[PDB]
Formats: structure tokens, sequence, C-alpha cells
């Protein structure tokens, strides 16, 4: 049946997509972590000798270090983990799956309280994100029909596409335009945390929102939560719109190769 | 437009939903941050005082360290980063958005490539699940079917959400049941680490697969692989059926409301 053809060839181009994906990444900056270990040993080893240090008592004290840094201990100063703030951006965090792990559970109730929470949390945000993708197919609708009107049926999907590209690159453009200046990220860095966050990947190398202070907390905050609110209902809905143009496309490809 | 009362009537809740688990996370928790904390002021006096070393060197010697860590170091023997392994494994982790983190991009080109693959494969993947989900109503319903035979219409919701439940605990158990003692995790923190995975949330305080050594580690890699890709199709599904039963529940609190 042509469903089984479809998700059979689906199944087998991903499977190619992340072998090519492997080949390439580890060929870009494999270079750069061999660097950067080499470099790590040289200080660990200057450390060592300086300070008459064995690298047992070192490697004991870093021990230490990675156990205090999973409890959000950072060199630099870093907001509070669990006061209400923070326990508002781990939530936000966990409802939208982004999940950056900066902030993680540690007791036994929060490890259990989080299976349940983010079952519900998560369910009822993917809602969330189908309720606002068909509001928005029905504006730009109404706004082409608007139009036609204005020049005296629904959009098709790669008009919606080209929109929903246009609408990203303005909200990650503003967003990198406040975080550049605000937390001294590059601006590639603050574009590339943008598509990271809104994505929900969320790697969490790079987290905004986390020194202890800034001008204007409140509304930085604010203004955080609006950006990455917005950000990610716009390129969770130009996944799902791009998702159908590859549902066409390997209907064509089954169709050719009938 | 009643489309527009769901969709203000589910923000609210879901800001509720978001003050409620903030409330509750930082009270199960912050003590035990604080705690953890203060057993690191106390380890850092204690090692500053007993080696003669100044919290200056002792911070440079941290921020070295905390570079390094992100070059992917860590006390433990772990596996190299970029080999094709692990890059198999990153891309793994952002084509499903899971995004662990214990493996990020670090050079102009990784961060630019990152942008476009992560792009189409999640669009892809998207695609992919919501193709096994329909794949899994028709068997379900295919099954059902001949059991009214055997007893001699599509599947309701709420039996497939009984049935999915099913799915993802026999997953995760079997998953527990083979992280336990090959990575030496607590049973509850692997069955942790598999809602975490599966939901595609993915802190990355723990990830498996990243010793340097397991006995017979292509196996252990292939079931790794394996038990994520059913996992996340799992739980994906039911986060999508949950959202059906909760787009039925404002429907009718909606309707109560008349
Ligand atoms: C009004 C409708 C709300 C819908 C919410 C749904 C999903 C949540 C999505 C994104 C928010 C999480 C990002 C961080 C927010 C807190 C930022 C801060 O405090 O610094
Ligand atoms: C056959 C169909 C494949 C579909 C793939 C789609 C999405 C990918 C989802 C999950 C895989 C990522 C988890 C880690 C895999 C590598 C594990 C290892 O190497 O240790
Ligand atoms: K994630
Ligand atoms: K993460």
């Amino acid at each position: 049946n042509e469903d089984n053809a479809r998700f059979l060839l689906l199944a087998a181009l991903i499977v190619l997509y992340l072998l090519g994906g492997a080949a390439v990444f580890s060929a870009l900056e494999l270079a750069h972590e061999r660097q950067a270990k080499q470099r790590w040993e040289e200080r660990l080893a200057n450390f060592s000798r300086g300070h008459n240090l064995s690298r047992d008592e070192l490697r004991g004290f870093l021990r230490h270090y990675e156990e205090a840094t999973r409890a959000g201990i950072r060199v630099d100063n870093v907001r509070p983990r669990w006061d209400f703030t923070g326990a508002f951006y781990f939530v936000g965090t966990v409802v939208s799956t982004i999940g950056f792990g900066m902030t993680t559970p540690a007791t036994v109730g929060g490890k259990i309280f989080l299976i349940f929470y983010g079952l519900v949390g998560c369910s009822s945000t993917i809602l969330f994100f189908n309720l606002f993708l068909e509001r928005l197919i029905t504006i730009i609708a109404y706004i082409m029909k608007s139009c036609h009107q204005r020049q005296l049926w629904k959009p098709s999907v790669y008009y919606v596409m080209l929109i929903l590209c246009t609408a990203s690159i303005l909200i990650s453009c503003c967003a990198s335009a406040m975080y550049t200046p605000i937390e001294g990220w590059s601006y590639f860095d603050s574009l590339y945390f943008c598509f990271v966050a809104f994505s929900t990947i969320g790697f969490g190398d790079l987290v905004s929102s986390q020194n202890a202070h800034y001008e204007s907390q409140g509304l930085y905050r604010f203004a955080n939560f609006v950006f990455i609110l917005m950000g990610v209902c716009c390129i969770y809905s130009l996944f799902n719109v791009i998702s159908i143009l590859i549902k066409q496309s390997l209907n064509w490809i089954l169709r050719k190769m009938d």
C-alpha cells in the first residue's frame, strides 16, 4: 500500500540524512575538539607544575566542581536556580520541551513530579501550537482575501511557508538585537541561540537571562519570555509547513517511481 | 468566535499551569540547591586553605575547566565527541530535537550548517512521527477489527491513549533494565532519563552511551538507538492523543460556559 511505501521511503531518507550529517559534522570540527583538549591538557599540566599539585588532588577537586556545577554553580555570577523566577524559567523550558538543562530537578520528589507535569504540560502546549497555527492560517487567509478585495479560498502552502520564513527571520533579528548588547554575545552567537531555542532543540550551551543582575530586570525577563514564545510558535509552524511540502515531495517521488 | 475563545482559554490555562508549576518546584528543591552550594563553598574553602591557593588562582583554573568541559572534557573517561559515532549521536539528538547538548558545534561553520541541517531534519522528522502515528492507528484499527471478528470503524481516542500508555511503560521499563546494569545508574534515574529523552525535553544531565568503553559496544549502541527511537515515537504519539483529549475538554468547558 502506498502509505507503507511512503513510510519506508521516508525512514530510508532520514537514515541517509543522519549518515550524511554525521559525515559532515565530524569533518567540520573534529580538529577543534582535539585542539581544545590539547590546550586543556597543557593548562592542567602548567597548573600541576606551578603549584606542586598532583593530578590526583586536582582530579578530586574537579570532581567536586562537576558536582557543584550540576547544582548550578558557575564562576560567573549566576542567578539562583530555584527561586520563583528560576523555577518559572525551568517550567517554561520543560513545557515548551526546549529543556536547556541549566536548571534540572535533583530531589526524587522533583524527578517524580516532572514526569507528570511535563506529561500534561507538553500535550497542552502541542495543542496550543496547533491552535496557534490554525489561527495564523485563518489570519493569512483573511488578509489575502482583503487584498483580493483591495485589488478591486485558503492560502497555498508555499506562500504560507514564505510568510513564516519572513516572520522567523524578523523575530530572530529583533531578538538578536536585544541579546547582543545585554548578554555580551556576538551577534552570530545570538542568532544561533535564537534558532536553537526556537526550534526547541535547546542544547543549553548558551542560555539568555542568567546573570545575577541586569538593568530593568523585569522588562528584560518579560521581553525574553515574549520573544521565546513568538519564536517557538513561528518556527514550529515552519516545521509543520515544511513537513507538508516534504510529504507532497514523497508522493511525487512514489508517483514517478510507478 | 468559538475558536478564539478556545485559544484564549487555553493560553490562560497554560499560564496558570506555569505559575503553579513554578510555585511547586521552588518548594520541592530550593533547599537542596542551597545545601549543595553551601557544601561547595566549604569544599572550595578547604582546598584553598589546604594547598595555600588563593581564590583568584582557583577561579582562573575553574574558568579554564569551564572552557574545557564545553569542549567535552570530563573527569570520567568520556568518548570523543566528533568521531563519526559521536557525530552520529549528535545529529540523532538534533534531528529528534532531543538536544542533550553534551556535544555541541563550536566552529562558525558548524553553527551555520546546524541552522540548515536542523531546519530540514526536524521538519522531516515531524513528518516521520505523523506517518508513524497514522500507521499505528491503522494497525490498532485492524487488530480491533480482527478481535471483533474473533468474537464471532477506527478506535476511540481513549483506548488509543490507554494502548500508548502501556507501550510507553513497557519500553521505558525495558530501557531502564538495560541502562541500569550497563551505565551504573539507579533504576529510578534511568526511568527519569527515559522520560526526559522520549519526551524530547532532553536536559542532558544524564546521557546514555558515553563512557569510553563498554562490553559489546556495537550491540549496545544499536540497542540504544532502537530504544530511543521507539520511545520518542510512542511518547510523542501519547502527547498528540492527550492533546486531542484536552481539545475536547476545552470544547466541553466552553459549551458548559454557554
Ligand atoms: C500567553 C500564552 C503562554 C503560552 C506558554 C506556552 C509555552 C511556553 C513557551 C515558551 C516560554 C519558555 C521560555 C522562557 C520563559 C521565561 C523567561 C524568563 O523568565 O526569563
Ligand atoms: C529507521 C528510521 C530512523 C528514523 C530516525 C528519526 C529520528 C531520530 C530519533 C532518535 C535517534 C537519536 C537517539 C540517539 C541515536 C544514536 C545512539 C548511539 O549511537 O549511541
Ligand atoms: K529539547
Ligand atoms: K539540553
